RNA sequence: GAUGCUUACUUAGUCAUCUGGUUGGCAAACCUCCGCGGACCUUCGGGACCAAUGGAGAGGAACCCAGCCGAGAAGCAUCGAGCGCUCUGACACCA
């Protein structure tokens, strides 16, 4: 499908006043830039507003404007595989004709007809004013703006909507099968119990009301009463991260021997730049400016301080596999997106991987099943379905890196550290509330403490990802096995509930998964995420699937355990790694304990 | 490795008992009401978002800005250790 994983890997450095430049002069310059960023965001938001109305609706006959929409979103498929001009240049030509700001054979007759249909539509007041302003812009700015709007609308609407469609079809089939297999006794009787809840304010799927004793209707409601929710569209809000202004070619002048960057604004003419100092390129960082030239510069604001991003090209490594990672993600996202659809997804993924292998996959498939625990973590290694050895990973960060916590708040990147900042926040927002009441949360209230906590969490995730990548590179792996854990929470997470602010301190296992997947696809590897199956409470040697629930947690609290059935003595992490490595193969099944 | 001076510098990459502490606020910044106009979802109750070459008030608790103290980056200057040279913790960066 779409090439989700590109080869860009952009790097962000903070901007600093140049030593020659005066501090007041630097404040005046960051003011000129803040204005340009605001204008760019406004223009992109307006163009997205104009273009969102041409989408083809689900369950309706196709309108004549659809093929222009698909050309605008994905010119690569629309254009022939070979053409001199880049696809984005063709996108700009189509957009100008559509908005009223094409005979080239690169464009098809259907595309021209659809754009003719599109242009013959009424323009709102916002659209007319936006196009009047956009007329004056340079073709480079117009093209960059159109590309950014297209990528934004694609990523933020179309992916989620297509996933929602595929989810909805399976929801139809599953509800039909459910209604036609066990409960044949509810053709209409559901209405009698539904009406009483309808007349009241019960606008929620999971009925947060305790059982009355229809309870079969209750299980039916929490499952198949309402359709899967449709994704809610938004625009590039300047309050959140939103998008980043792009200074393409001939607009930036970055120097590296000494770190100064020549940014150029839209109004500024040729040969004039705004020089700023920035954090110098790391020496140990593997790529260097000499290796690959910088394609463009991406600017965005955190808090009020500007940051810049350098975009360069880094080639990918060809994987021994004859398939892509996007297909493996596609299976789970679209083909099997449900809870019964997990066993089928895993079987299909295993088949697809095995058939794509050049030689004998069973004899030689270098596999590394990594589990992610709290204090510690270990990864198993498989070559041919035969366990070789388990490796420890150093993931506790203190004055030095260790593999385990040495023997009240633990110094270093720990739950205690994060939770102490969460408590500070819980004790500091109160007085803000009272003072605001006296005068008479927001995403600017504790704007330094939260950004610090976010940087801490992402640093922890980066540590985990790089450690895993290094372990995989040590012994030439081709496949990394990961679970679907949500994440861990710090001690102060629960006492700061009801606020999205507390989400800054969630440990984000998914962030680790994304980083690992990106870095693995970087090096010619594949990542498959099995569905959560609680590997910790499953013995690798014999699949006992322990359920004591009282003694197991105590054993995990000291890092050792003992299987109830036979008596294996391995540490919890090694057991879980072996369990995942087996589960990828056919030797262990998913619980599937829904009924 | 130690020591001293200077800097329109940093204290908003993380950790090492650590967004360092403190004093205040004209401009400015930040903050609160609208709201021309656009728009996504919706159980129609409402939720969420952008926005005028757009207009009105207000806090220095929070946001922002400035001063002071503590500290660290370097350019130079002294001595030293090891072997003139090498000489300042660990990690980590696809935002
Ligand atoms: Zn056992």
């Amino acid at each position: 499908p779409r090439p989700r994983y590109r080869e860009e890997r952009t790097l962000v450095r903070k901007l600093l006043p140049r030593p020659g430049q005066s501090k007041q002069e630097f404040r005046e310059n960051v003011k000129k830039l803040r204005k340009a960023f605001l204008q760019f965001n406004a223009d992109v938001s307006g163009v997205c507003q104009w273009a969102i109305q041409f989408r083809p609706r689900y369950g309706k006959p196709a309108e004549p404007t659809e093929t222009f929409w698909k050309f605008f979103l994905e010119p690569e498929t629309s254009l022939p595989p070979n053409d001199s001009r880049s696809p984005e240049f063709r996108r700009l030509q189509a957009f100008e004709a559509a908005a009223g700001i094409l005979d080239d054979p690169a464009f098809t007759n259907e595309l021209r007809d659809s754009i003719l249909a599109v242009a013959s539509r009424p323009k709102t007041k916002e659209a007319q004013r936006l196009f009047s302003r956009l007329k004056d812009y340079q073709p480079a700015h117009r093209m960059i703006l159109a590309k950014v709007a297209a990528e934004w609308i694609e990523s933020r609407y179309r992916r989620a909507h297509q996933n929602w469609e595929r989810n909805y079809e399976e929801w139809k089939k599953e509800k039909q099968e459910w209604e036609q297999n066990h409960p044949e006794l509810t053709p209409e009787i559901r209405e009698a119990f539904n009406q009483i809840f309808q007349q009241l304010e019960v606008k929620e799927k999971r009925v947060r009301i305790c059982p009355a004793a229809d309870e079969l209707y209750r299980k039916w409601r929490r499952e198949y009463w309402r359709e899967p929710r449709k994704p809610v569209f938004r625009y590039p809000s300047v309050k959140r991260h939103s998008i980043a202004k792009i200074f393409g070619e001939n607009y930036f002048q970055a120097d590296f021997k000494n770190s100064v960057v020549g940014l150029r604004l839209d109004s500024m003419p040729a040969g004039q730049y705004l020089e700023f100092a920035f954090a110098p390129w790391p020496r140990n960082y593997r790529p260097q400016p000499g290796e690959t030239e910088i394609s463009s510069v991406h600017l965005h604001f955190v808090g009020t301080r500007p940051r810049i991003g350098f975009r360069f090209r880094v080639p990918h490594k060809r994987s021994r596999f004859d398939c892509t990672q996007e297909e493996l993600d596609e299976l789970r996202s679209r083909t099997f997106p449900r809870k019964a659809q997990d066993q089928k997804f895993l079987e299909a993924a295993r088949k697809r991987l095995l058939e794509t292998f050049p030689g004998n996959a069973e004899q030689e498939l270098r596999l590394l099943a990594v589990a992610l625990g709290t204090d510690s973590a270990r990864a198993a290694f498989f070559i041919g379905k035969t366990f070789q050895q388990a490796f420890p990973l150093k993931i506790v960060k203190i004055e030095k890196l260790y593999e385990q916590w040495p023997n009240q708040p633990r110094p270093g990147l720990s739950r205690d550290h994060v939770g102490r900042h969460l408590q500070k926040m819980r004790a500091q927002a109160s007085e803000i509330a009272q003072k605001r009441q006296e005068l008479t949360l927001q995403p600017f209230d504790l704007r330094g403490l939260t950004v610090h906590t976010a940087r801490m969490i992402r640093d922890w995730a980066r540590l985990n990802a790089r450690q895993i990548i290094q372990l995989a590179e040590e012994n030439q792996v081709d496949l990394i096995v990961l679970e679907s854990l949500r994440g861990f929470r710090p001690p102060g997470y629960e006492n700061l509930d009801q606020e999205k602010k507390r989400r800054v301190a969630f440990f984000a296992h998914g962030r680790i998964r994304r980083k690992v997947t990106e870095k693995a696809v970087e090096r010619g590897m594949r990542v498959v995420t099995v569905p959560y199956l609680a590997s910790s409470k499953v013995c690798a040697e014999c699949r006992k699937k322990q359920k004591d629930n009282k003694q197991w947690e105590k054993n995990k609290k000291r890092g050792l355990f003992k299987c109830e059935g036979c008596g294996s003595q391995a540490q919890v992490d090694e057991n879980a790694a072996r369990v995942l490595g087996r589960v990828f193969w056919g030797e262990i099944e998913l619980p599937t304990a829904i009924p």
